[PDB]
């Protein structure tokens, strides 16, 4: 009891074809949100009745005297709903959500590798102390969404809520006193280093031109300001402040 | 010619329904694994047969009188089966192990950003010597499934095979002697720094407040307990052991 | 009203099935390249027209006397083509282009963790010096395709255009002179340094058994071989050189 559709031809195809109206035949109406235009259904026989075993949907998402907008939505027996591709042309997998172009609600597992672009944000070249734990940076550079090192001169400005990896150092001078680096919240140290929820550190150095470093890893808030610099200013004197970037940086990479 | 279906009204819709059972009409038997509920089944003439141009198929994945799971599959002119929708509602691409919510056998590329959990974990702040090259540690913290830090006091534990990087720093105290820590799977060194696909490293320090590090980036097992520490008991007196962060740390990145 | 087709038996099943040939049924040709070999299509009254409203097409790629080819499409209204599987099998959500086996013209979020192969590599044990920013290393490992650290004991090879996260440590003698390594490219540290896409930095040290360390972050280029190394002959007298990693390292991860 097969259905065949056959086509010769140069240009000519076959077509099975759904069609949705409201109204009637002589008085129709425009689809309306959450109207079916069609679907192809499988159903399998348990014993007892025919149950649903899978279906391919096509679902409106707008009212069509508005614009003509719509789903396609793949369910299997078993789950229902596993995949949506909406009029944006978002997919969502375990999700009605899609938000994003590809929207996944579970771990993805990938037997090769993965490339996309990866938020990531850097300050060069301390050259003075504005505040405590606040270095004016000669200069800043990023890739992605995420962070945005270079409008401000005293930080990297977190544009997302996430979770980001931090380390900071700068060069000790010629003195051979102890200094030390931290990295803060806009020059609150406590703000980053009280909380249960985060790694942060700072090491002192003296030696000439070794390094002082202090990291930081965990959850940030957008338009939260990162910056990094010497506790105080009288230690200030004496951190190597000039511009190359070898006198002191600052990195920042989203982790998730 | 076209198959249409044409539907109006405020509530029906237009349906392809196929229908699969065993048996026969008066004899119908139950659906079984591996049977196929109804495809979509393109075919185009190449001269010699109709040949294979794509299908979508809807197949049982279980007898139905145990369970209705259907899976959804999407087949092309060339490599075949593509993409499959297990009842689970899993997909897989390019492989028909449906583990996760999706499975890519082969490379993924993604032109803008990828947002998901990443698994890491932290100890902070040494505060006595167990055992060689185990510190105790005031607190652990860590995100995601890969990585415990919070079960022990002695180090986190590796709950998945994967990969890591681990990062373990600790302030030299005033004696002025040379100290350092290393990274160990349970207080065994060896057993990680012996490895040909590994990195694992360690500095020494003298300067007080001043790190000691030491780097491990390699593949884990399952179980691993990880450790950092000074190498033996004497030693430790000239460490800085004390609750502040800053005093030490160990970070572990799941890095694949 | 609605299409069923209904099969009952153990071997064959209910099936829409879309054929398509060039000519006539008296004289059929091979289908061609472009050619739609069939769909499914979904449209919608918006008050003046049937609208389309999603569709999914099968289109050959290769004409079928050279080989049976072909792509599904998956349209929503909207977007128009949302999703492309390739006869390789590979798919693009929003891109035709489907050069692996998944493509993503966009983001994507995922709830859960993403596991995949992750390219790293090292390089370990500083044995001797080349040249200028060039230690030879006794041995290295890596993992993934994008770079290789095992060819050439003089450094890491890029294989693919990226970005890049590289950390060179190397330890002090016993001079009590200030040493520092640096990365470099080929031996060339102006050519990464100069760069105002990249972090490169590089600390001194003294003490016996201390790190000195370098760090670049950013883009590199297929075919760079990646060195690190003291500046000159003379200052890497006053480095160690022997066979265990913990005396020096080169790490590099592929970053996006
Ligand atoms: C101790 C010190 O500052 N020495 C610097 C060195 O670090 C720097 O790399 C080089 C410029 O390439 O100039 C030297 O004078
Ligand atoms: C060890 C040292 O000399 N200096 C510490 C400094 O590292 C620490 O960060 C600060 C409290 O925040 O207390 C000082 O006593
Ligand atoms: C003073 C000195 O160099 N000590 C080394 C130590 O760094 C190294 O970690 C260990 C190997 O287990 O062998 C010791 O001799």
């Amino acid at each position: 009891d097969d259905l065949n559709i056959r086509t010769y031809g140069a240009t000519e195809t076959s077509s099975l074809i759904m069609l949705r109206a409201r109204g009637t035949a002589s008085a129709p109406a425009a689809v309306q949100t959450g109207d079916r235009l069609g679907g192809v259904l499988f159903r399998g026989w348990n014993g007892t009745a025919w149950m649903g075993s899978g279906q391919i949907l096509s679902v409106a998402e707008e009212n069509f005297t508005t614009a003509v907008k719509t789903n396609l939505q793949f369910h299997v027996g078993g789950a229902g709903e596993a995949m949506r591709i909406s009029n944006t042309g978002n997919v969502g997998i375990g999700t009605t959500t899609t938000t994003e172009k590809l929207n996944v609600q579970g771990n993805v597992a990938v037997s090769g590798e993965i490339t996309s672009v990866r938020s990531w944000g850097i300050k060069r070249g301390p050259t003075s102390f504005s505040a405590n734990y606040i270095n004016v940076w000669n200069s800043g550079y990023h890739v992605g969404s995420s962070i945005d090192c270079t409008t401000s001169t005293t930080g990297c400005r977190i544009l997302k809520a996430g979770t980001y990896e931090i380390r900071c150092v700068q060069r000790a001078g010629t003195s051979g006193n102890s200094v030390y680096v931290g990295i803060a919240l806009n020059g609150d140290r406590t703000a980053l280093e009280s909380r249960n929820d985060v790694l942060w550190n700072h090491s002192h150095t003296a030696y000439s031109g070794s390094y002082t470093e202090s990291n930081f890893m965990g959850t940030l808030s957008a338009n939260d300001l990162i910056t990094c610099g010497a506790p105080v200013n009288t230690m200030a004197a004496d951190l190597v402040y000039a511009v190359p970037a070898y006198n002191g940086t600052m990195q920042i990479k989203r982790v998730d």
